[PDB]
């Protein structure tokens, strides 16, 4: 979701 | 990374 980086997303 | 979509990815 909004959460984390272009990388590991939430 | 580069799999999943814009609101989960990994």
């Amino acid at each position: 979701x909004p959460f984390x980086n272009q990388y590991v997303a939430l």
